[PDB]
C-alpha cells in the first residue's frame, strides 16, 4: 500500500496507485495535524509501505522519527521536492507555509512525483501507473478550470478563518482573505478578543467569516453574532470525501462550493 499522512495526501495518492495498490491515511478525522501521537500500529503501516507521502517535518512533525529508517526510494517528502521548492511561501510555526496539499501546482508535482517512485517500485505496473497519472492530470486541469471560473466574481469580497490554512488554495484561484483569529474550538474567547475580533470584523466590512468542522456553532455563533458577518465553513482535510481516482478533484470543487455558499451574493 501507499500509505499518506493526511487524507488530502491520500487522495492524490489513490489516483496514482488506483488498481495497483491500496492507498491507506494515518490522520484521522479532526486530529492535530502537527502532534498527533503515532501509535506502534502507525509506525508499522508506514515501515511496511511501498511508499509513503507526506508534506514534511514542519507539518507532519509527528512522523519525522517514524520515517528516518525509510530510504528515499519508497518515501515522497513533498515539501523537499525539487519543482516544489520555489511554489514555496513564506505566508504550525516555521517560516514557510506547509498547507501544500491545497496548492493545484503542487498537488501536481506531488502526483508526478508519486508515479516516479511507484514506477520504479513497480515496473510491471507501469502503464496503469502512466494512465492514472494521465487520468489525475485531465482532471486536474477540468477541475482548474471550473474552480477558476467558480470562484472569480467572488474576488474582493473579504472574509476572515480560525485556521490558516488556505493560503495557496487563495492566492492560486484569486480570492481575498482578510486575515485569520486564533480562536479555541471549544471554547468562545474572553470578552477582551472578543471585542479585538467583531471590531476586525466590522472595521473591514467582512462578508464572511469561515469556521472549522470540529467548532462548536456558539463560539462561532459569538464571534459572529451583531455583526452583519455571514457564517461558513471550510473543511481542509476533505474528511467527507472518500479515497479514489476523483477524490483529488471533488477536494477542490468541494473547497470553491464552500467558499461560494457563504461569500456569494
Ligand atoms: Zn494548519
Amino acid at each position: 500500500a501507499v500509505v499518506a499522512s493526511l487524507k488530502p495526501l491520500g487522495f492524490i495518492a489513490s489516483a496514482i496507485a488506483d488498481g495497483v495498490t491500496d492507498t491507506q491515511v494515518l490522520l484521522p478525522d479532526g486530529a492535530s495535524e502537527h502532534d498527533y501521537s503515532l501509535r506502534p500500529s502507525d509506525v508499522k503501516r508506514l515501515q511496511g509501505a511501498d511508499l509513503v507521502v507526506w508534506v514534511g517535518p514542519e507539518m507532519e512533525a509527528f512522523m519525522e522519527k517514524s520515517v528516518r529508517n525509510i530510504p528515499d526510494n519508497k518515501q515522497v517528502t513533498i515539501a523537499q521536492l525539487a519543482d516544489v521548492k520555489p511554489l514555496l511561501m513564506k505566508g504550525h510555526h516555521g517560516e514557510y507555509n506547509m498547507h501544500l496539499w491545497l496548492s493545484p501546482e503542487i498537488a501536481r508535482a506531488t502526483a508526478v512525483a508519486i508515479h516516479e517512485k511507484l514506477v520504479e517500485l513497480m515496473p510491471q505496473s507501469r502503464a496503469k501507473l502512466d494512465a492514472n497519472l494521465k487520468d489525475f492530470e485531465a482532471q486536474l486541469a477540468a477541475t482548474d478550470k471550473q474552480v477558476g471560473n467558480e470562484l472569480a466574481p467572488l474576488k474582493g469580497k473579504g472574509y476572515f478563518v480560525f485556521h490558516d490554512a488556505y493560503g495557496y488554495y487563495e492566492k492560486h484561484y484569486g480570492l481575498t482573505p482578510l486575515g485569520h483569529f486564533t480562536v479555541n474550538p471549544e471554547i468562545q474567547p474572553g470578552a477582551q478578543r472578543l471585542h479585538e475580533i467583531r471590531t476586525q470584523l466590522v472595521e473591514q466590512k467582512a462578508t464572511c467569516v469561515f469556521a472549522e468542522p470540529q467548532f462548536r456553532p456558539a463560539v462561532v455563533e459569538a464571534v459572529a453574532r451583531g455583526t452583519s458577518v455571514r457564517m461558513g465553513t471550510l473543511d481542509p482535510l476533505g474528511t467527507n470525501i472518500k479515497l479514489g481516482k476523483t477524490s483529488y478533484s471533488a477536494f477542490l470543487s468541494q473547497l470553491a462550493n464552500q467558499y461560494a455558499s457563504c461569500l456569494k451574493g
